[PDB]
């Protein structure tokens, strides 16, 4: 018997478990699918980055109707610390209107204003050295970055010289320096804040900052290498869970909570727990002979990710050193590793293949001459066309409300819809941050070891291709600007300067886009039940008591940026909500 059981030991699960166990009268069990990492160089050292160590095995998509029916390997964490243990350590808040929009969907107490103190509470920013800030153009607003919270973040202590050419090129094509991308807008270029502890130049993942930090606590229990297979009920009250070994041994165990069950199993895990437990669409549950506890057609609907594109380049005059010097120059690689091992300086403080700066842009910044044409197309098309016919009408209503919020974001000069990056080597990256497409994640069986059916439905909403084509063209502007032309870049096949029309460009993008940056969200959405929502504004699952969703399954839609910073802050916020209801310390 525990006070709380948390299903999943990732960013949201560990943050919540940490905060709840600050009260010695409160016991928590975190049940986590994956093992404890072993402090491998691939995890702790940015330059050694090896995310594949703890990928969840045997997840593959359905054929992707929007991407030439390609099937893709699905990437999500299976490890204590979840995504934080194996992600690229990119630490960015969303824009103000992301959180304001979540509130306006019918979620009282959700706004930029209510989130800011939880962003601050979550973290400790360590400033870079003054010479690197000056040379690098590293800026921040100390007033809105935390100084006392457990997540350490800072910057690498080095930049590849080519990052200078790219910064100036970006400035030449209307991506100006951003004072602080953590201040609720990020229109232009800025240094990437990195979830690194500057004392050791090592990863500050949730395993460290929300478990190891507090693991002397006898009330903070962890069970790695087990799966929560089902929620247990007395009537509509969630009272416990069944768990099994992740390795598939024919064993099942029941464990009980006096106060609540929290789901923290992520975008691809939480909906499976709900559906196996009879919380989900009665059509699916009836087909599988699962007794319905709560008929919620939103469970496993509204899947979102942030598609990526990798654009290959050749250079006649690239500057040495660059990120690819680490792979192609054994001498450079040895000297940089020796340097890191001695004085913790140099290229090994940067996540392997990344550079130090990045660019985010609104729709009107990407497409200043045409953004109103894209908005008109999106406005003209019924929200229902983005979903299969027969989609539950509550789910269509919630999608329409999300869509109307995103079209306002499209009109907003201060909300990002795309990211541009150049690692300093043979490729650039373009990320689509705000897809209008929605996918699904549904169980195929009652067997808790069976992968769910994962259908991203990337590029099914035709507006996504118009936005993404505009983002591609802006990246092309950066590479053609005078500061980059000195390095002699040219797009390589299957891209190329000879692809000049939207149709020629998008035909190649349809074959190369990745549905996912492992940013899966929004499959147990926080919206009103009559809008196809799964959880209330307090993250309580509709139709049952003592059951909440903490992981980014609860998000209505994707941010202007990567999810990690908000996964921490959203868990900080929920810890206080739970403490308030249950009168905890
Ligand atoms: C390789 C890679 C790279 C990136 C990213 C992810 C990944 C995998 N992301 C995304 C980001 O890390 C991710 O969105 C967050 O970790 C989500 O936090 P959650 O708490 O929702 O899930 P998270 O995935 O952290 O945790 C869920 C946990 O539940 C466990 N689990 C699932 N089913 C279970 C069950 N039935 N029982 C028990 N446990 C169960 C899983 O094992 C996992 O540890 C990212 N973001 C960003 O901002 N910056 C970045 O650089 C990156 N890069
Ligand atoms: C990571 O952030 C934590 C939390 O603010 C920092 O921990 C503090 O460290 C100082 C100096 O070691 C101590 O005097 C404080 O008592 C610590 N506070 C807590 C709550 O732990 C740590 O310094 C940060 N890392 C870096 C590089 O600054
Ligand atoms: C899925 C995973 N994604 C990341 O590492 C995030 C990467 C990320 O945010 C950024 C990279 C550059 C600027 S920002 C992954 C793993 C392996 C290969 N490809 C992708
Ligand atoms: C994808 O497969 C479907 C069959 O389900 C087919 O109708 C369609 O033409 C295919 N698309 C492409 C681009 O081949
Ligand atoms: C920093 O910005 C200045 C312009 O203010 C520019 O001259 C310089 O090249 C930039 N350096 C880097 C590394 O971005
Ligand atoms: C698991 O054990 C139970 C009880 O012995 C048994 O009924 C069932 O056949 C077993 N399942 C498998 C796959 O071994
Ligand atoms: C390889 O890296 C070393 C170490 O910095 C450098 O001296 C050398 O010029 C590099 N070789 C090439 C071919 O770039
Ligand atoms: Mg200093
Ligand atoms: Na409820």
């Amino acid at each position: 018997n525990y006070t709380f059981i948390i299903a999943g030991g990732g960013i949201s699960g560990l943050t919540l478990a940490d905060r709840l166990t600050e009260d010695p009268r409160v016991t928590v069990l975190v049940i986590e699918a994956g093992p404890l990492d072993r402090g491998e160089d691939g995890i702790l050292v940015p330059g050694a980055f090896s995310p594949w160590l703890y990928f969840w095995p045997g997840l593959v998509s359905t054929p992707q109707a929007g991407l030439n029916n390609r099937t893709v390997d699905v990437i999500t964490a299976q490890v204590v610390g979840g995504g934080s243990t194996i992600n690229a350590m990119v630490y960015l808040r969303g824009d103000k209107d992301d959180y304001d929009s979540w509130g306006a969907l019918g979620n009282p107490g959700w706004s930029w204003n209510s989130m800011l103190p939880y962003f601050i509470k979550s973290e400790t920013f360590t400033p870079p050295s003054p010479e690197l800030a000056a040379a690098g153009n590293i800026t921040w607003d100390g007033s809105i970055r935390g100084r006392s919270g457990p997540v350490n973040y800072s910057y690498p202590n080095y930049f590849f010289p080519g990052s200078e050419n790219w910064w100036n090129a970006a400035n030449e094509v209307g991506l100006p320096p951003v004072k602080d991308p953590m201040a609720g807008s990020k229109q232009g270029v800025f240094w990437i804040p990195s979830a690194i502890d500057a004392r050791t130049m090592t990863r500050s993942h949730a395993r460290r900052n929300h478990y190891d930090r507090v693991s002397s606590r006898p009330n903070y229990h962890i069970l790695p290498s087990h799966l929560v297979s089902k929620i247990l009920f007395r009537g509509k009250q969630a009272i416990g869970v069944s768990y099994i070994p992740t390795s598939g041994g024919n064993t099942t165990t029941n464990v009980y909570a006096s106060k609540e069950i929290t789901l923290a199993a992520g975008g691809l895990g939480t909906p499976k727990i709900l559906q196996l437990s009879g919380i989900g669409p009665r059509k699916l549950l009836n087909e599988l002979g699962i007794p319905v506890i709560s008929d919620l057609p939103g469970v496993g609907q509204n899947l979102q990710d942030q598609p990526t594109l990798t654009i290959p380049y050749t250079f006649t005059n690239n500057v040495f050193p660059n990120t690819d010097s680490l792979t192609t120059n054994a001498t450079y690689n040895a000297e940089q590793r020796a340097l890191y091992d001695s004085s913790k300086q140099g290229a090994y403080t940067i996540v392997n293949s990344l550079s130090t700066n990045i660019g985010v842009m609104s729709l009107q910044r990407a497409a200043p001459k045409s953004y109103r044409q894209i908005i008109a197309a999106a406005r003209a098309r019924s929200a229902s066309l983005s979903l299969p016919p027969g989609t539950d009408p509550a789910v269509i209503r919630g999608y329409q409300a999300q869509r109307n919020a995103i079209l306002k974001q499209f009109e907003n000069p201060n909300v990002g819809v795309g990211t541009v990056h150049w690692g300093t080597g043979s490729s650039a990256l373009v990320y689509h941050l705000k897809p209008l497409s929605r996918g699904t994640v549904n169980i195929r069986s009652t067997n808790p070891l069976d992968a769910p059916e994962i259908d991203y439905r990337t590029g099914t909403d035709p507006i996504d291709a118009q936005v993404y084509t505009s983002l591609f063209r802006k990246n092309r502007e950066i590479f053609n600007a005078p500061s980059m032309r000195v390095l002699g870049p040219s797009e390589a096949a299957p891209f190329g300067a000879n692809l000049t029309t939207d149709e020629e460009i998008y035909a190649v993008m349809r074959e190369l886009i990745n549905p996912s940056n492992a940013h899966q969200c929004c499959t147990a959405a926080m919206m009103p039940k009559d809008m196809g929502g799964v959880v209330s504004s307090e993250q309580k699952v509709y139709g049952v008591q003592g059951l909440r969703v903490a992981d980014i399954s609860f998000w209505p839609f994707q941010l202007s940026g990567s999810p990690m910073a908000t996964a921490y802050a959203g868990a900080e916020r929920l810890a206080d909500v739970i403490k308030k209801e249950h009168r905890l310390a």
